[PDB]
């Protein structure tokens, strides 16, 4: 009736082409790491894969829909998604209606191709406050969630700059904002149908305190 979560063996190849895209789309971002920690490497205690009938068929409806719309292409992307919402979007699915609208390209579900991006916002905005029981953006003791979803593109609508929107240009189905100069240091993708995502895999893990 609900979601089924099942346990993936670190011995299957499964689970280590997860950990990898995992550890090996991380990045030093502008930030210097306040939002989402200092460190370049992470603790993997455990991914699941997150297995729930309806979501499964809203996503996959959803699916070719966007193909007829889009030369029967429907472009699906493997992508990162970071929220302090995660235990309810396994259960629910994403839904744009509890978006957020103070986004760069306005009230949509955003991904990244890279972890160390959604890692920032695990927490809040900006990280929030940092973690629940430390209330430290930076923590290297609690579990962090995350995940990495399948996410229908469709037909994207590229750009630069930061223009707020409420849903995909017309005859577009997501929109890609691009790295700038002056703007973005790495692409987010935007989706304004939760129903364009599926959240395959639920991710435990823990961000590691730097060696030298
Ligand atoms: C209350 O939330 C729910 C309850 C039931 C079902 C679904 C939801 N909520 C959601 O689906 C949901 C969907 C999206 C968000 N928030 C975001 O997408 C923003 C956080 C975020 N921003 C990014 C920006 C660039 C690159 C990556 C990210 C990212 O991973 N996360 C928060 C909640
Ligand atoms: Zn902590």
């Amino acid at each position: 009736q609900g979601t089924i979560l099942l346990d993936l063996a670190p011995e299957d190849k499964e689970y280590q082409s997860v950990e990898e895209e995992m550890q090996s789309t991380i990045r030093e971002h502008r930030d210097g790491g306040n939002a989402g920690g200092i460190f370049n490497r992470y603790n993997v205690i455990r991914i699941q894969k997150v297995v729930n009938k309806k979501l499964r068929e809203r996503f996959c409806h959803r699916q070719k829909e966007v193909s007829e719309e889009n030369h029967n292409h429907h472009n699906e992307r493997m992508l990162f998604h970071g929220s302090p919402f995660i235990n309810a979007i396994i259960h629910k699915g994403f839904d744009e209606r509890h978006a957020y609208i103070g986004g760069m390209f306005g009230a949509g579900i955003y991904f990244a191709e890279n972890s160390s991006k959604s890692n920032q916002y695990v927490y809040g905005i900006g990280g929030g406050t940092g973690c629940p029981t430390h209330k430290d953006r930076s923590c290297y003791i609690c579990h962090r969630q995350m995940l990495f979803c399948r996410v229908t593109l469709g037909k994207s609508f590229l750009q630069f700059s930061t223009m707020k929107m409420a849903h995909a240009p017309p005859g577009h189905h997501s929109v890609i904002g691009r790295p700038s100069v002056n703007g973005l240091a790495y692409a987010e993708y935007v989706i304004y149908r939760g129903e364009q995502a599926y959240p395959e895999y639920l991710i435990t893990y823990q961000i590691m305190k730097p060696e030298h």
